[PDB]
């Protein structure tokens, strides 16, 4: 019931109890783990809603006051009256804080107490939300010292009514099929991007072109807007040593800002609540450029660097991935765009689990994700055991909302 | 219950019913996955059980399964245990046992191999230098002058507890670690206590960087006794690079032969406590892990210091860049030396197709992603993208304690 986590490079041991509290389930049986499977009413909602209240006021060394029990009483009147509740800004600050905090998959809670909250919740428009996104977007980019933000629009209510914002982030670029029979652009995004352009977008046909964002308010038909230029920073991608990289033609966006989340706060559900913060390196230069399903720029870049690409023993690909990563973090670096290496990004994570099992008693936290995509055993998080569990405030994933909406 | 697993590279989707078999416990529960943790005496009452599944399974695999020989095989078993407590495997039940436990290792890239496996079968052992000269052959057959082959020698299983065979080792061949006054370590870390171990035991160390360590060995629960393995029969590789003509100048070599002697085999119920195993190697365990883990001999600063990268901030990623370098130059030695060694790509994408195949064939593959996904360079492996199910099939091996923590001593 007490669980040890050991570090097996420095022989530090935590003790975990915080998982007790644990509310959802793991996917994992006594029989079977599933660590690497990438998914596994008025009575419901009381229950939720009191355990929430009472972190809340034990967060602020006010549990069991009168404070507490009246709140309590008002939220569970408002249940019984209304089916549902709101939170006060206070509570809603707290519980998106705390999403952050308990997404075990994210190697970037040292952070988790510095978030912008942007209260969102009397929007009503697509146009609305365009507006609120690009005030997030701006205050975010802040002209490349990157701040994490959140912006909360109103929860769902009888799930006919959600908002949504259809892109998977607020900035990504688009992904075409060709005639070819190849890709141009952005695999990942082919079936988004067609969405866009059946719904009117003039697609430049490019290879870095964009998304316009395509926004739900209140269960309407999605409407496409365009980001201003002007508040989409983007950084072309050089070499410090190599003067070829640049003909390349590689660039990438500052922001990066999920959006197809699910914020769950004490019962309640706001489907639309994009969040950002700011990249670690091998986002881009390991995963969106080099993933096969990607840009894919692995056999490219090897030619240009003119590596014996005949056996895969030559570790040729491995040379590649680390040119092309140290060219994403000079490039960030050279136009004062926020980046962070994976080296300082897994060590601060070491230090905020430390204080996590210090303060809180654990850290959820699910090695699979946290781990980097490249040199995975010269990061400190390669050697340190870690106890993946649920808890509530939580950022959840929801099916993307065209399989589901009702034109 | 049908359990699926996609490859999210590729979008192949696999169909998982061998979990249904599986009787041994993950660790994990609803509420919590213990899937990073590195670890999370038998009375003829649970024995009868787990001898009978054992030889379920091995009579369907010959196609028997239900003949006479299958229920005389039952009967013979069962009689045994209830008149001795324990049952003696056939030949051919200890092969498919000991190939069925290294099929079952779901934390093993190498399995395509899993059916040609060489067992020596060193049941009749009795002393210390009987079990030295067993594992000399079994290095020399698995060395097989550079074109390795893997092997198994298995000696006799536990009866009381009291009477264990061990190989104190933990690999057959294994680097000394020397922990100086001052704080430093000479040779590998890793192997300090191990060294100081047989040093008190009567060993005389050369303390050098790389003293090959003298096994230490015990039979029949007696004390175990020190033997030096024939140097003739150890075979090494100096590390050079194929660009780099200063890496050999960093004086590094590896031995060619892994061979894990600290594992517990089990199969059908019994205990085998010392079956050391080979195979080769991939190169990363040497070129990432063995070299460039801080706790162990941890070259990465000379190594990035000879190639004159920047080293004042991590971004520069001199780390990275000197790991790639490192593992070329191991790869090379092994190849140039013409000793078996596999990439981490090779090895990953077989690894995917022996994966495939066991679906198809067997109905599923326990697989450990933490384990599975190489120490450099995850994602641009296929592994990486695959997911995988975990979970424990008997015949399997397992961790034991180290035994200078339980031995009773003699003296
Ligand atoms: C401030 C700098 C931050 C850094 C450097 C960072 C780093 C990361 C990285 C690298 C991932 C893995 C992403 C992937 O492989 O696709 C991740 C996952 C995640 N982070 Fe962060 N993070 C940051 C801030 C945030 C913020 C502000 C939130 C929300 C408030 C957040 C919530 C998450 C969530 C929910 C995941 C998991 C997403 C999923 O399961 O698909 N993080 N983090
Ligand atoms: C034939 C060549 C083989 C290759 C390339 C290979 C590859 C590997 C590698 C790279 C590991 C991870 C080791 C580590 O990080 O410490 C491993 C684990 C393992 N393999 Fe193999 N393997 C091979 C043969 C074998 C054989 C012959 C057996 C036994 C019959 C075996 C059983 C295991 C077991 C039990 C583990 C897990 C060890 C643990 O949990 O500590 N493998 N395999
Ligand atoms: N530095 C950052 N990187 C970052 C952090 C978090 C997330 C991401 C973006 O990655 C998310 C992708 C998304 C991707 O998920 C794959 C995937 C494919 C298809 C469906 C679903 N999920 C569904 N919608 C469902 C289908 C059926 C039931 S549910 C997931 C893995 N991963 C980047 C930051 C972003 C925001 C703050 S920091
Ligand atoms: N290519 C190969 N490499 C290979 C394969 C398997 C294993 C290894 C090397 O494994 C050694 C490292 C070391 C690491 O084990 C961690 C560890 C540390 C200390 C103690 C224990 N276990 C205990 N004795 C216990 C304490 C309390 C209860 S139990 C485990 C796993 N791993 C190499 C092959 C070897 C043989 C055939 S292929
Ligand atoms: C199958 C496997 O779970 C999947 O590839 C995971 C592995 N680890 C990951 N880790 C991070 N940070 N991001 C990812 O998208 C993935 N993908
Ligand atoms: C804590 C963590 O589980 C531990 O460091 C594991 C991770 N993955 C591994 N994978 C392999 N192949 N070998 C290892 O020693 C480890 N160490
Ligand atoms: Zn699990």
């Amino acid at each position: 019931r007490f669980l040890k986590v050991k570090n097996w490079e420095t022989d530090v041991v935590l003790t975990d109890t915080l998982h007790l509290k644990s509310t959802l389930e793991t996917g994992c049986t006594e029989h079977i783990c599933m660590g690497s499977i990438m998914l596994p009413t008025k009575d419901q909602l009381f229950p939720l809603a009191k355990e929430f209240l009472d972190q809340y006021y034990s967060s602020i060394k006010r549990f069991g006051s009168k404070a507490h029990m009246d709140r309590l009483e008002e939220v569970n009147k408002e249940i019984e009256s209304t089916s549902t509740y709101q939170l006060k800004d206070t509570e809603l600050i707290y519980g998106a804080k705390h999403a952050w905090r308990n997404a075990s998959r994210c190697v970037g809670r040292i952070q988790w107490s510095k978030l912008q909250v942007f209260d969102a919740r009397d929007c009503t428009t697509a146009h609305g939300m365009f507006n609120y996104i690009c005030n997030h977007v701006k205050y975010a980019t802040n002209k490349g010292n990157l701040r994490s933000a959140i912006t909360i629009f109103p929860q769902r209510t009888d799930g006919k009514h959600d908002f949504r914002v259809w892109n998977s982030q607020l900035i990504r670029y688009a992904g075409y099929k060709q005639p070819d029979g190849s890709t141009l652009g952005d695999p990942a995004n082919v079936q988004f991007t067609e969405i866009c352009i059946q719904q009117g977008w003039k697609a430049p046909r490019g290879r870095f072109d964009v998304l316009p964002l395509l926004l739900q308010a209140n269960g309407n038909d999605p409407e496409l807007f365009q980001i201003p230029p002007e508040l989409v920073l983007e950084v072309p991608i050089r070499h410090p040593k190599f003067d070829w990289f640049k003909d390349l033609g590689l660039k990438w966006y500052g922001l990066p800002a999920v959006s197809n989340m699910l914020l769950e706060i004490g019962g309640l559900e706001f489907s639309a609540c994009p969040f950002s913060g700011w990249y670690m390196g091998t986002e881009i230069g390991v995963r969106d450029y080099c993933d096969n399903s990607r840009y894919n720029i692995l056999e490219e870049v090897a030619k240009k660097m003119d590596l014996d690409m005949r056996k895969t023993s030559s570790l040729w690909k491995d040379q590649a991935l680390v040119e092309i990563n140290i060219a994403v973090l000079y490039s960030f670096q050279s136009d004062k765009v926020t980046i962070v290496d994976h080296h300082s990004a897994t060590e601060s994570f070491i230090k905020h689990m430390e204080n996590e099992y210090r303060c809180r008693g654990g850290c959820p936290a699910d090695w699979v994700w946290i781990v980097p995509p490249m040199s995975g055993s010269i990061t400190p998080v390669f050697h340190q055991e870690m106890l993946n569990y649920r808890l509530t405030p939580s950022f959840e994933y929801q099916p993307d909302p065209w399989n589901t909406h009702v034109w």
